[PDB]
DNA sequence: CGCTCGCTCGCTCGC
């Protein structure tokens, strides 16, 4: 009876796609309907939906999910290629890039840091690029106290918001790094942050290690060794716009599918 | 009867109508007195109320409600046009920007600022806009410690003056150009905020955060560059509010339809 | 055997009106026995009794408790006609006013304050005023944390004392003014603040809003534009009081099958 | 089983005479530890005791209540009487304006203040006259923001100490002239107050508005038209004292059967 | 089971006379064992308990419970009379002092008041004091008022610290003279303060109330005449006290026997 | 059937020895599982787990028990001699300062401190100290809602981190100066505090009243007066440490038979 | 039922090759489901699992689970040999220090301080050591109020990140020299330290106390006694790391087997 | 077959 019922609902999660309340509202809306009529209790259920939604979180991470089904031949119909043939760099080598980073396979350097302002309209595809996938967690940088708030335990961390200053960029140095450590928030809760691609998306600089009020520069070398620069020159345009998922699905396949020369340094060359 | 209850509970308040207890009490009654007559228990029927007041709130879009079935019709038959014929300006610009702020088609500009006194015209513009929509919020500075409560479940969200404290702009600041985050001021406060329009309307500036208990500089950048200054000079006359339904619907399709330029700044163009 | 008992006492407590606590307690007397002999409900017995109060409170209009079943003829015989041509007012005026200001079809003054000399004799005729109705909610300021308490479940709202700040001003502004809004009175209670006729009589002047901690009059344009200015010059002498409820029922039919115009304007003619 | 042990608890109160708390729990020993050992039902007995209570403090007021069938015989057989003969003032103008206060027929001077230094002679008087009634209300004045607490349908009302600032005066003034106000309570509603006698036992001086922290003369003419004035200027002596409830009811019988004409002023004449 | 246990605990605590938790614990402990090896209920054991205390409490007394019969043979035995002639006070005028403070046929002085240091020998003698009788309490005063133990019906109560702010300074003249006051405790805890008599323990200056953040002199009269004043200055030798029952007991009755003159007044004639 | 396993479960407990949650975890562990096949209540589990810690606890107070029953007949056979000699103090006069502050017999002193650096020695018989007793506590400033929070009945408390705070010096004066109080700890627990004996052992000066961030000297006197002061000589030997309980024991019977002055000051005479 | 199925986890706890309850979980597939169908309660599982932790860590130490069985056989086929020929170290000298280190013999050498930077492999390092230890703990110290949480008997702690303050150096000094106090972990939770080892493995200066803001430098003494000085200033290679259980247990075998010089110092230079 | 008290489970406030 229970066992069963158990056993159907997490096939049920497995053979389709609840994550968070909005998508499994907008999906399957009968749940709710079939809970209300029947009895105002389901703690198994709740708790198989948890333990689905935790092996959905910690199964597949990025690697496993932007593979796409079919690969694109017309290089002209994305968008991502006219902004990388616009901003005055190579697309081969900057989608290589992104799939060798995404994949886990740099090492220290796991962490891409972009520069521009929030005219630039890269701010925009980047949350529409967090948003496609299932799992996501902003870093709300509002405290000196606890940096990782619910963005711990997820699918893709990405930074929007906030400045690090001196008394968390020891801890961001081995957070970021690609280190397996078990790491408690407040009390009652210990998690274990893995090594994830992080990519940081923000205004000022990320090396310079604000010492509360002014800045000092006594370790800008691990930083800079373990953080990379990716600069954009041409802007967004009016009228063009809206990040999709299909579209980014059939560019990391036809990158994926054709692998080129990848490179490892800190500031990146003016290729292409 | 439990699940019968429940089912005719449901079917109730699907073919009536019902969203609270005002609503209920003002049409057919006979609904809830049948139910206190009957069981003693309000556990599913709270259950239920809350399970259609959530599919009331989350259904489509803020601008989707917006649309009726009347195309163009006639032009002039409201107020805001008076007024701004009143005040030297141009109807299709300002159609147009209430499209773009009500759509999220501008990115920035989704936040419609107010300034002036109460005997110029945006009490009465205010209040109009509260009572159009039935599912509206307002963000009552009440208290100087947790002021954001009733945040969630709503569509039109006001906002009024206050003296706003430096500590939950950063997340108003995120919510009032489009993303989704949680934000936690007492005890049980998780909840995901969803992207709507907010309209700010006040008498004075509020374009400059307080510090508490003085008027200060700090984030007004990002308020002036997400919010829209909509200045005025003309005096309130006599007979000014009390706008049907109708005339908004009509509006919102003439200006959904008939769509100029679009435009991105702080101040409103008197061209068209 | 429980159902029908728990009909028999619905029926019996929709089919004697109760309003009160003690005015319940002095005309019903087999109720208590009939409760102690049956079973011990009390959910389902407040519920109703909500019910029912909802029911009486908000379904018809206030200025039909006041109608009478004969006009007056007698001017010299009447105490408020008697106080309003010793003051020096006109009395068919005013009549009129408050006949138009009780049916909420005046406009944007839907408050009527009086400012006038301390032992005068105006507090036991709003006493009275306020008592002559079934419901009424005092506005008593002693929780200084919180605004608006004491206003669900009547409709008379009267004022006595308490130092309004700028936020209560603020927030009084948009009911006073016809609006309707949501004012929340403690931790997570929001209701509907529908407009009605709010009568208010103190000493103190009205129109000086305190910043605060401070004094600051910057709204005096709008709270003289949102009300009127009633002033009193004569004094009463001793066995004055004691306002009954057929006088008031005779001069409000008075004033009703003799309406005139109405005029707008902050100050009164001083003219009887 | 509930109902059964109430209906048996009642008809053991009503046949053994029981009144209050505290003597019923001295005497009638058996009743407790039978409930005690039985079913414990404290919401029923609570009940019970606030409804005797408002039964014993609607009918019969203080006249009826404190008359005994006897009469005085000798004039030289009252403590207060002793006093007043050895202070100066009348003692019957005081007997008629003390009647005249405790049974309503005063209108608006319902306040008598009894002006005194430390230990004269009026403050153990006072604490006799509260102590003789075990249903009686003291003004628990010990807060800023909480006023009253424990005086809900007390006829009796006991003042020894605590300057009022401004924000209750408003309403103070409104009840000590045999009104019918609503205060602000502690909790989160409003009790009932209704027009009971309440005299004054300050220290001070009575006739300083404290507003806050200062003086005010201009609202002090209401305060001084509806109040008394007792001044006592005999010390306490050795062997004066313990007021006990025969004396005081002869002393009432004789007040009540002797009526005199006083001048209704401001001041006390000591004239006879 | 429940009816044995119930009667055998009221069997215990009567004939057996068990009041301190610390010796019954030690003790027998057959009690705890049934209660844990049987269910959870306690609602009769509990009502047991409170009667018995009640039935403990019920006694307006001390010199039966403190004056014993064996005669003591001796002038100087206990350590209370050594340290009262090495002060400097009567002996037979503190003993008479000490009889008419305990059997409480004062009136109105009902305080006694220790001048001086804790470490002096005033803590000491009050703890065997209290210890020295088999029903006693102590109330502590650490915030302002809200920490109560038990007081209800007793005989003694202790004061070792507590600075009480102007607020009370009004009604614990009225408490402590030869009335009651209401007491509030936490939420649903009500009861009043009987004329018992209070040992007032304290090093620095009690005349001089706090009012908040200055000083009082108005109402230190009324205080000071209700008083014992008793100064303290001999400390101890080398740890000094711990009075056993025995010695308390000759103590009393040597007081007793020698009874000599004494007045009734707030200064003490030390002569002796 | 659940008195009798109740009863199995108390002898079982009784008839083996009980220390602490990790000593019986590592002993014998089958009374859980016991429990757990038994019945299911985990109620009376702990009853009776928290009757046998009683039955346990109830036996003697700490001299007796403390105390061993082996003599030495010689000087130079323990640890504490040998540090004594090398540290340069007075064995016979140490051993008799330890007997007295163990049994109680200075009264006001009743505290050891020990000063001197982590890398001496002091840490190590602190640790012996606290193992030798089989129930023992510590006060640890970690949680910044109590700091006396471990006050369950300890009959040993060890100090060994913790800044003096203004607050709980005058609750720590009157536990630690030999009176019986009754001081509550937490909310509602207000227990027989006794004179229990406390020692410290810290590295930085415990004479400082830290008032936030720097240091008042106000309350350090009682400080001072009711604790001791050691000065070492001799630091940590190399390959030694690790002391039991029966060196204590040894120690103990030593001072005890042979008992010489005692003083009453900080630093004892070192001549002997 | 549940007797059986925890009888049965902890005979595969014990005997089966189990550690926690995602490898129990993952090992058999037919136990799941069986726990699955059972019942939902964990609490016995938990119990079981804390049982068999405990179990595991009083019968082994860390000297039987750090050495193995095996020894490596190869005097120069090693990561920790090449590294130590890379920075110039002894490795039959670091061997024997790191043997003498970790085996809970020398007092209170209980760290290895390290320096360089975060590109030099030692990140690697402490994940593997982390990673080949079952029971592993973190010192999450970031703010002020909570020193030490996740510390509950940890055979291996890992030292992060953090600035120390000047106040919890005598709990980290009693901690790190085996000094077995009961201190509180937060506040309603509590354990016992004991003597085990700590690593320590980051970039910054452990020996600059940074109280808050300054830094404090009267505290170096007790820290450079309780630690080992270790270079790591020498740039290595890149592309290496993943370091398994299996070469660091045959390294402890090979060390343990071949022991030679072995000091108490503290400042390791490169010899050799 | 009906009245009543003890064992056990459910709604709700404090910390």
């Amino acid at each position: 009876k229970t066992s069963a019922r158990y056993m159907e609902l997490v096939g049920w999660l497995v053979d389709k796609g609840i994550t968070s309340e909005k998508q499994w509202i907008q999906e399957d809306q009968a749940s709710y309907i079939s809970f209300n009529a029947a009895s105002n209790s389901r703690s198994q259920i709740k708790a198989a939906l948890d333990n689905a939604g935790k092996i959905m979180s910690l199964t597949k991470t990025a690697p496993d999910y932007l593979v796409g089904q079919q690969p694109v031949e017309d290089i002209s119909s994305n968008r991502i290629y006219k902004i990388l043939e616009l901003n005055g760099y190579d697309p081969q080598y900057a989608a290589s890039v992104f799939l060798g980073w995404a994949t886990k396979k740099f090492g220290k350097r796991n962490t891409i840091w972009l520069f521009g302002p929030a005219t630039t309209g890269k701010t925009n595809i980047a949350e529409a690029i967090a948003h496609t996938v299932p799992f996501y967690g902003c870093v709300n940088w509002t405290n000196e106290n606890f940096p990782f708030n619910d963005c711990v335990d997820k699918m893709v961390i990405w930074w929007e918001e906030g400045k690090m200053t001196a008394k968390v960029v020891e801890s961001a140095k081995a957070i970021l790094g690609g280190s397996k450590v078990r790491v408690d928030q407040k009390c009652k809760s210990s998690a274990q942050i893995d090594p994830t691609p992080v990519i940081v998306t923000s205004n000022t600089n990320m090396c310079a290690v604000i010492d509360g009020n002014s800045t000092t520069f006594e370790h800008q070398q691990p930083l800079q060794d373990r953080m990379f620069k990716f600069e954009l020159t041409r802007r967004l345009d009016h009228d063009f716009g809206k990040v999709t998922k299909q579209e980014v699905k059939d560019f990391f396949r036809w990158a994926k599918d054709h692998v080129v020369e990848v490179e490892h340094e800190f500031y990146v060359k003016k290729g292409g």
